[PDB]
């Protein structure tokens, strides 16, 4: 085609995230009259999404996934996004990015610095903790060779809770779980599924512990060089497939039980007061670190009240 372009991701082909990339694909081609087509390279082929938004940045990949969290390896602040209990929902998660001066120079910033991009969020659910021994309190936390990502507030969820931390790429943790090298992981029901960490983890707790949404990046490199009309057709099509994307993650959080039981997966409902105050020392942390900045952001998503 005219434009060849290429999306990346870390999910792979049974996942919400590939699905919603699909129908953004599909509507892009149909709309510029097939002058772009958008390929899909699933599963961390390009490599994590660290290494993705540097290809962004770079122009060597035209569209990739991040979370507004994610953004924390540049902005330190911005890891009040992932900050555990802090953000009580999507309509939060939205308002932060979109509704409050430290989002908006976010996204600003985005641009100018890091050479992307926001085409549109969408939700990608909540992340819970499956393991392949009971969380029935936090005591069952402590110790258990938990995996997280190679995130600085996966990592603090990990430590302050008092397990024991090993990060891993998103490809190694199947491998990881089956063999029992780590003892559990933390990620959204939908990509439980979608890794079929299921086969591998006995059991699911409730953490209800971090909030994720899903941002559409385009490269600038590429988007500058589309005219504006298909600039058009490319926004128009990322924020369709973003509304998608949060309605799948919204109905499999409501459906999603009766599967993993299904499947032979015991569901336990820890007590989570004492999750939340073990966060406290880390949120005196992060504003100790982040300062002013950090106060702000806080202030500022904290402002926001999360009934619609
Ligand atoms: O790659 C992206 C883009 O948002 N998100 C990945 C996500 C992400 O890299 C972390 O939440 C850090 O922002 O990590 C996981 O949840 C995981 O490795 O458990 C996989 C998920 O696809």
């Amino acid at each position: 085609a005219d434009y060849d372009l290429k999306f990346g991701m870390n999910a792979g082909t049974s996942s919400n995230e590939y699905k919603a990339a699909e129908m953004f694909a599909k509507e892009v081609k149909e709309k510029s009259q097939g002058k772009i087509e958008i390929s899909l390279y699933p599963s961390s082929q390009l490599g994590d999404d660290r290494a993705m938004l540097k290809q962004l940045k770079d122009g060597s990949l035209d569209f990739t996934f991040a979370e507004s969290a994610r953004f924390q390896l540049f902005y330190p602040e911005a890891a009040v996004f992932a900050l555990p209990y802090v953000i009580s929902n999507y309509n939060v998660a939205q308002k932060a990015l979109f509704d409050t001066e430290f989002g908006k120079d976010l996204i600003k910033k985005m641009d100018k610095d890091l050479g992307v991009t926001l085409l549109s969020q969408a939700y990608n659910g909540t992340r819970q903790t499956t393991s392949n021994r009971a969380i029935n309190s936090i005591a069952d936390m402590k110790g258990l060779k938990l995996r997280v990502p190679n995130a600085a507030t996966n990592l603090a969820y990990a430590k302050y809770v008092g397990a024991s931390p090993t990060p891993m790429a998103f490809s190694e943790v199947y491998l990881a779980l089956q063999t029992n090298a780590v003892d559990g992981q933390e990620n959204p029901l939908a990509a439980v599924q979608a890794q079929k960490f299921y086969e591998v983890q006995k059991f699911l707790a409730m953490t209800n512990h971090i909030l994720n949404d899903q941002l559409y990046l385009v490269s600038n490199e590429t988007y500058k060089e589309l005219p504006e009309d298909l600039q058009k057709v490319v926004k128009d099509a990322a924020e369709n497939a973003a509304k998608y994307h949060t309605k799948l993650f919204v109905d499999g959080e409501k459906d999603l039980v009766t599967f993993f039981e299904k499947q032979g997966v015991k569901i336990t409902h820890p007590d989570l007061v004492p999750f939340k105050e073990s966060m406290k020392p880390y949120y005196a942390e992060f504003v100790k670190q982040t300062g002013q900045k950090g106060e702000s952001a806080l202030k500022q998503i904290e402002a926001i009240n999360p009934h619609h």
